[PDB]
């Protein structure tokens, strides 16, 4: 209460119950909030994040929310590692999902992860909110198996240059059109190409795009206008879907209102 914003949660009702792993700003842990409400609870290495500017944005990120977007609670700023209270998604990352073969996965449930993303980012879209890192690495799963999208926004606070630019070693090359790779021109249409490549991901069971290329190589495949590949599971209407975000010229590519749309007639068609 006295002592605390809107977007801020006393630690003291925080009960640690499992490691849930370590991501771009440390590890993140399982617990519960007055001991009854689930969240996972994320916690910031010091020196990882500007944490200043994070926490001004937190109060945007607090009013946004979506069924398919990882909610954000608030944030615990009074501290040596500062926390971020979210959703907890107990069944982890997408990509490491994806992987896990035991899942025998229909087609169907993939269209699925890709409509419960597209979803979250057609609602960033309406708030004129750029994800910027959008990738299966960065969804998560929940104990039903619903996909949603995390940590939108969050690499504008990396402090790690490694992560910030394309001259870096971090940087999601594989995820860019090629008018970030060439001249950093961020717009809603990166996050369109970096959806049709999560698309491949998911198509993919969670192979690295271009797998046999170096993030150098990718680059200059992308920029001499060629192109990832039809994923074997993917039905000639799902690749059509995925290959339109890949459009050279940015505002060729489509809406992530249109990406639904096409993604529910395709979901209609193949029921
Ligand atoms: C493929 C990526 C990966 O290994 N990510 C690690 C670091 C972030 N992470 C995580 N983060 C939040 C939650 C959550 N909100 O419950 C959760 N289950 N797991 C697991």
């Amino acid at each position: 209460g006295l002592g605390y914003g809107s977007w801020e949660i006393d630690p003291k009702d925080l009960t640690f119950l499992k490691e849930l792993g370590t991501g771009q700003f440390g590890v993140v842990k399982y617990g519960k909030w007055r001991g009854q409400y689930d969240v996972a609870i994320k916690m910031i290495k010091e020196g990882s994040m500007s944490e200043d500017e994070f926490i001004e944005e937190a109060k945007v990120m607090m009013n946004l929310s979506h069924e398919k977007l990882v909610q954000l609670y608030g944030v615990c700023t009074k501290q040596r590692p500062i926390f971020i209270i979210t959703e907890y998604m107990a069944n982890g990352c997408l990509l490491n999902y994806l992987r896990e073969m035991r899942h025998r996965f229909q087609t169907q449930q993939l269209l699925e992860m890709c409509k419960d993303v597209c979803e979250a980012m057609e609602y960033l879209e309406s708030k004129q909110f750029l994800h910027r890192d959008l990738a299966a690495r960065n969804c998560l799963v929940n104990d039903q198996g619903v996909v949603k999208v995390s940590d939108f926004g969050l690499s504008r606070y990396v402090l790690d240059d490694e992560y910030t630019s394309s001259v870096g070693s971090k940087f999601p090359v594989r995820w860019s059109p090629p008018e970030v790779l060439m001249y950093s021109k961020f717009s809603s249409k990166s996050d369109i190409w970096a959806f049709g490549v999560l698309m491949w991901e998911i198509y993919s069971l969670g192979k690295m795009p271009y797998e046999r290329f170096t993030n150098s190589e990718t680059a200059e495949h992308i920029a001499q206008g060629l192109r990832l590949y039809r994923p074997h599971l993917a039905s000639e209407k799902v690749y059509t879907i995925m290959y339109s975000c890949w459009h050279e010229k940015a505002d060729e590519r489509p809406t992530f209102k249109i990406l639904l749309s096409n993604i529910l007639d395709v979901m209609d068609e193949e029921s």
